[PDB]
């Protein structure tokens, strides 16, 4: 029988910021629940740390550099030099989705929440194997409506801010855009509890703006600023995946339902106070605390409740998980994912990736088993023992002149396998993403 | 008195190729002879390593990655993603020339043979001061005349090969190619005795295809294969050369004419058998077989005949030396380049520059003093110590980490100064650049 499939796709989210990520100070119930009901990934990572390339790679199941997308796509921070600009930016056409992979195997499919694969016509979400969408096409908007004036006075960017219900019915949020979202994604389970269906539910919690329903704010009276706000946008984002994990459990689809949970990039602490412990580095920089994310996946009567799965995993491997789980036998040859099931299961007791990549522009990563070689345009490469330095505190380079080589040429080679990109940031925007990356250098640590 | 300016910029010459270079094999009397004349630079750069880069910054006084001209514009060899692309690349319209500078300063100007600086009509030579124009729009072409069959079934980039003159008038060459661009030279020094004039003379010679006068391939009857080819092809460039200089002195007008010769890029020893003895490197890599270049400055009467001057100088002071010779007194605040006069006359006797800068993509130099740092895709950031080390053989990275540290942070701080390209080739020839870096790892010598 075909699973239905929920991807719950959080935004900046802090490594350590989970009850089943060890945090003691938020309160994330719902996904505790999940996390003890499947498996949860100890090494899970995104295909880029920043919003549109990790998602351009979680749609295609493929090292997103490979069609050109790897420099973030935010309009109006673009250089006067980009081949693409605003609106052109978005997931190459020729692409083909998770959407589309699930359509194929008779799948009803929707999105609710984040885009940001372009804000074009031809780059909506019904144009790329989703039925149905409630969300927004750009990288972030208010959890509140916007008022008439906000959106009149708004640049020639702000429409994709615009909360949109499939193809350009603009209405704003009634509330709370957080419970919004999984409402909308549980009516849709109600609506479809008849057939095989696929939910990518990508939430705008945790990002910016940092607005919250003031009675979750009240429920952290000891928390103050940026850290309240994040605590209380948390409760709600776990609330909102309490709706959907609550129907599918109501509706008796718990057993023949896939229940996803990861995040588009590591926390970036300096602006919504997230805490990526016991990880180095951010949002927007190639240190653990901006590729590794949290990420569970539970499948009652196929995935063991309680286990812990320890070697690295992608959101690249999703699309060929799913695929498979949907009884898809017509996989694309160009798929850099690999199906974890047989993994999760001990079926296939290998590395389901022995080699992992990460590139913008000058700064790239190549890991080997546990060694993590660093490039960088400021500074020397660096290599880290993952197996005993999670925190990237001592460079190896020196002690291991060698390795750092033969991964440099095997980092390089990869490179070649790449398109050029399609669109280009201005220039400043390195400076700010190294300048963080070193304001967070040192390991974070649970408060 | 304003004094004429002739510019021989010669294309692909190795640096050893010449008997003033320390050559006992290639025959070049003429430019043996104004070297003699005048002042040879022992430490003189072009801006890149490679023709169209190389050339924007010549013509503009300015690291051409400041207006985004970073990788080569090559018809046909870029990426589909490519910003500009076939006749769109070219030297961005906001930019100020040679030639535009020294027509405010009253000079008759003319550029001879090879462009490189934009096929488009609004890249013209005569949009971007030059008064005249014989030679071709792109990189390369034959030294013998195309039938009119060939012209016509060229792919769509072809146009750029055919010889012109002024804007559009297409005409093939009667005989050898360097020898029509020389006497067109000598003829426009004829007509214009009497008045201040600028020549560009941009050789073709010593670029493929290799083809020669063949009264030139008789004068090195013990060569074989390539090197034969080049041999008779530099003979021909010295010839061609000779008609100018030889009509300066015919004319009287040797002690009021600032002659220089120089060459756009590294000697690319695999495709013309061109030798950068004793550099190692060539052509498209950042070693200095390809970024330092044979450059001679001639002005009887003002720069002693037979010196030589040790301090790096750059194709970039061309732009202002000329100007400021030229009495101008309203130089743009945007020029890297500085007036060499006063450094060869010991009026200042410091370092015209302390640092010096490449950059193609993630290849980047920094020069600061006689330090050398060369960062690169794929191998750890070599350190050279050029005072002691001319070949770049002893790598003093691991010998010197905190200069490293310090070098790679002033890197940084200048890519910061840049543009985004305007323009990418396609992925492969990082490959091939960097293969042919391999290739002539080694220092080169005299055969
Ligand atoms: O006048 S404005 O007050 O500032 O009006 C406000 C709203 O506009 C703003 O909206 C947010 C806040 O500031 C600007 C915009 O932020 C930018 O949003 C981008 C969305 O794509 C992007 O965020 S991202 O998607 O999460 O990556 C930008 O962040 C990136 O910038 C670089 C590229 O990658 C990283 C950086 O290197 C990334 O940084 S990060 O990792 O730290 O996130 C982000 O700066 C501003 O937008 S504007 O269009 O520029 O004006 C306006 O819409 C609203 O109506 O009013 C408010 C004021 O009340
Ligand atoms: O069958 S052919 O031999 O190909 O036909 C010939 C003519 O077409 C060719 O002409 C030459 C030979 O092959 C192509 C062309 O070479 C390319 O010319 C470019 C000119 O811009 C460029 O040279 S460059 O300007 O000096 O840089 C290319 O070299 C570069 O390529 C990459 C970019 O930088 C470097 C590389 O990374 C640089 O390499 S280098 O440093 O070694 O110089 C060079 O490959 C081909 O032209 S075509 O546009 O591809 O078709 C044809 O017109 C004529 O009619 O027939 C001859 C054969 O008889
Ligand atoms: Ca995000
Ligand atoms: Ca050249
Ligand atoms: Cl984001
Ligand atoms: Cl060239």
């Amino acid at each position: 029988s075909k699973p239905n499939i929920v991807l719950i796709f959080a935004d900046d989210a802090g490594f350590g910021d989970f009850g089943f990520q060890g945090s003691t100070q938020l309160k994330t119930p719902n996904l505790d629940k999940l996390a003890q009901s499947g498996v949860r990934f100890t090494q899970g990572y995104v295909s880029d740390s920043t919003s549109g390339p990790s998602r351009a790679g979680l749609m295609t199941g493929k090292y997103q550099q490979r069609f050109g997308y790897e420099e973030i796509n935010v309009p109006g921070f673009m250089s006067g030099n980009s081949a693409l600009k605003g609106a052109d930016m978005g997931l190459p056409l020729d692409q083909k989705t998770m959407g589309d992979y699930l359509k194929e195997q008779g799948y009803k499919t929707a999105v609710f929440g984040k885009w940001h694969l372009g804000d074009a016509d031809r780059f909506h979400p019904l144009k790329r194997g989703f039925d149905t969408f409630l969300g927004f096409r750009g990288g972030d908007r208010s959890y509140f409506n916007y008022s008439e004036q906000e959106m009149k006075n708004g640049n020639k960017h702000f429409f994709d801010k615009k909360l949109e219900r499939d193809f350009g019915n603009y209405e704003e949020p009634k509330e709370y855009l957080t419970d919004v979202l999984g409402k909308e994604a549980a009516k849709y389970i109600e609506q479809n509890k008849d057939e095989p269906f696929f939910i990518y539910l990508a939430f705008n919690a945790v990002h910016t703006p940092l607005e919250s329903d003031p009675k979750d704010l009240a429920k952290f009276p000891n928390l103050t600023g940026k850290r309240k706000e994040l605590a209380a946008m948390t409760l709600g984002l776990d609330r909102a995946s309490g709706y959907v994990l609550d129907k599918l459990k109501e509706l008796g689809l718990d057993d023949n339902t896939i229940v996803v949970f990861s995040n588009d990039n590591g926390g970036p602490s300096d602006k919504n106070a997230s805490n990526n412990a016991p990880l180095a580095g951010t949002k927007s920089n190639q240190l653990e605390g901006g590729i590794r994310v949290p990420f569970l996946i539970s499948w009652p009567k196929h995935i063991k409740p309680g286990s812990t799965y320890d070697y690295p995993v992608s959101t690249l491997d999703l699309l060929p998980t799913f695929y498979s789980a949907a009884k898809g036998k017509a996989l694309g040859s160009d798929i850099d994912g690999v199906d974890l099931l047989p993994y999760i299961q001990g079926e296939n007791t290998a590395r389901p990736h022995k080699v992992m990549y990460w590139k913008k522009e000058n700064r790239a990563v190549i890991r080997d088993n546990d060694w993590k070689l660093i490039r960088y345009p400021d500074r020397p490469a660096e290599l880290y023992d993952l197996s005993s330095d999670i925190s990237e505190q001592t460079d190896l380079a020196a002690k291991n002149p060698e390795r750092v080589k033969t991964m440099f040429k095997s980092l390089f080679e990869w490179e070649l396998t790449l398109e050029r990109p399609r669109w280009l940031l201005k220039r400043k925007y390195e400076k700010y993403d190294i300048d963080r990356m070193d304001k967070y250098r040192l390991p974070a640590t649970q408060p």
